[PDB]
């Protein structure tokens, strides 16, 4: 049907729009902390701690297969990263401060992501 092809283009226009969000986020991270999920062989005990984990890398799978529907899905998984790492380190170490800096940073590009979401429909 038409309108399936319409459906169509605008998650099609929405992946687009999430990939520059996606990139835009991933360079607050530039030391690469978020990059990849955290390797189980070096922290075999993490799946005891945090529940759903969650990485840059395999946000960027799921865009790919278009397999984000809204913004607010793509902002769970965001919120992800960051809340998985501020549970998981103390206070004081590199990883907890860089999820803070990537948190308020990102902050700035989601306000206007949401607008823009809205705004082209």
């Amino acid at each position: 049907s038409m309108e399936q092809v319409a459906m169509e283009l605008r998650l099609t226009e929405l992946t687009r729009l999430l990939r520059s969000v996606l990139d835009q986020l991933q360079d607050k991270d530039p030391a690469r902390i978020f990059a990849q999920p955290v390797s189980l062989k070096e922290v075999p005990d993490y799946l005891d701690h945090i529940k759903h984990p969650m990485d840059f890398a395999t946000m960027r799978k799921r865009l790919e297969a278009q397999g984000y529907k809204n913004l607010h899905e793509f902002e769970e998984d965001f919120d992800l990263i960051i809340d998985n790492c501020m549970k998981y380190n103390a206070r004081d170490t590199v990883f907890y401060r860089a999820a803070v800096r990537l948190r308020d940073q990102g902050g700035v590009v989601l306000r206007q992501a949401r607008r823009e979401v809205d705004s082209i429909g």
